[PDB]
């Protein structure tokens, strides 16, 4: 039952203190990339995003680290109706920005800019010889500290700017966690990470909204108080572990014929906040229920893969499991794979 689960998350939190001396090394390359950054003309407004503060985590030895780039008077043209991908433009000419060094008229340069950051870095790189520290050959630069640690950094446009009119019906809170704390969180910015659709169009920036991420999971509840007591103690946190770990364990499992490389702890991450919608009221993710729950994340998320739809949790328009992002064959062999592990009480988890 939900005695099985219990164990798995226990075990994970064993793995925190070899996480935490990791986490150090990662801060300690990052701060020393940032004071080289800032002595340059167009990264001089580089600063870390806060999405464990500025460092976030994808897999046990891969951490997402954010560099944000202050954009004023930013203006956005949409492209090929795609929801999500989007041209960089200038409002006006008051003052020649320091980002002009990439400019190709009107439009903003995703490949010119990136390359310059990848060039500062590799320059700084072999510079701090106190760890191991290499560049990797994707709109991240990826380095590998002792041989072990993987550290992707991604740079982002911010804009402090109301968000663009595709999120207008997304971060469907309302009635969990509240129409108050959605207007809140829509007066937050938000970013542009350079993802190109698929070649590829090597000047449209994908919206981000990772920052939110933690507003939410530090406040998951309908009820203020959720988890601030021993009485109003839910699972909302350890259904995502378990849906995170699951994938994670599912691609351990089949790096074999490497079907699943398309999906990532993202995918687990939006389903798992559907289900939080669905379920908006506290009662629907009680602690001794931890079993129930999980399944209901299991089906959801079983159900999205069957249908090939799910929906960006700030953009609906925009679908995470269409044709074009991955395959038929990729979500019909995921379908069986957790199918299996839901039939069997999950085989995967047993160590
Ligand atoms: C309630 C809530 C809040 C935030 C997110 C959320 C959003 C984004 C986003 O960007 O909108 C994102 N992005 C990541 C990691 N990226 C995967 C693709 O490659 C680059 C790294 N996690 C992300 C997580 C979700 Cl689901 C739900
Ligand atoms: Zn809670």
């Amino acid at each position: 039952g939900a005695s099985k689960l219990r164990a798995v998350l226990e075990k994970l939190k064993l793995s925190r203190d070899d996480i935490s001396t990791a986490a150090g090394m990662v801060k300690g390359v990052v701060d020393h990339l940032l004071l080289r950054l800032k002595c340059d003309s167009a990264f001089r407004g580089v600063g870390l995003l806060n999405t464990y503060e500025h460092v976030k985590i994808s897999a046990p030895n891969e951490f997402d680290v954010m560099f944000k780039l202050e954009v004023p008077r930013i203006q956005l043209e949409e492209y090929s109706n795609t929801r999500a991908y989007y041209f960089v433009k200038f409002k006006r000419n008051p003052k020649e920005n320091p980002l002009s060094q990439f400019l190709e008229g009107e439009i903003l340069s995703a490949s010119k800019m990136l390359s310059k950051f990848r060039k500062i870095i590799k320059e700084e790189i072999n510079d701090i010889k106190d760890t191991d520290v290499i560049m990797k050959r994707s709109p991240a630069v990826t380095l590998l500290i002792s041989e072990k640690i993987s550290v992707d950094i991604t740079l982002a446009l911010e804009s402090k700017s109301s968000w663009p009119a595709s999120t207008q019906e997304g971060l469907r809170i309302q009635n969990w966690l509240s129409a108050k704390v959605r207007k809140q969180l829509r007066l937050k910015p938000f970013y542009l990470v350079p993802k190109h659709a698929k070649g590829f169009q090597e000047e449209t920036w994908r919206l981000s909204f990772s920052h939110i991420e933690k507003e939410i999971l530090n406040n998951h509840g309908k009820s203020k108080t959720c988890c601030e007591n021993k009485e109003e103690k839910c699972c909302r946190k350890d259904c995502l572990k378990l849906m995170k770990y699951l994938l994670e364990q599912l691609k351990e499992r089949f790096k074999d014929k490497k079907h699943l490389d398309k999906f990532s702890s993202y995918h687990v991450k939006t389903a798992f906040f559907h289900v939080c919608t669905q379920n908006p009221q506290d009662s629907q993710w009680d602690r001794k229920d931890l079993g129930l729950c999980f399944d209901n994340c299991v089906t959801y998320f079983l159900q999205c893969l069957r249908t090939e739809k799910l929906e960006n949790y700030f953009i609906p328009e925009f679908n995470l499991f269409s044709s074009n992002l991955i395959d038929k064959r990729s979500k019909e062999f995921l379908t069986k794979q957790i199918e299996y592990e839901r039939n069997n009480e999950f085989p995967v988890f047993d160590e």
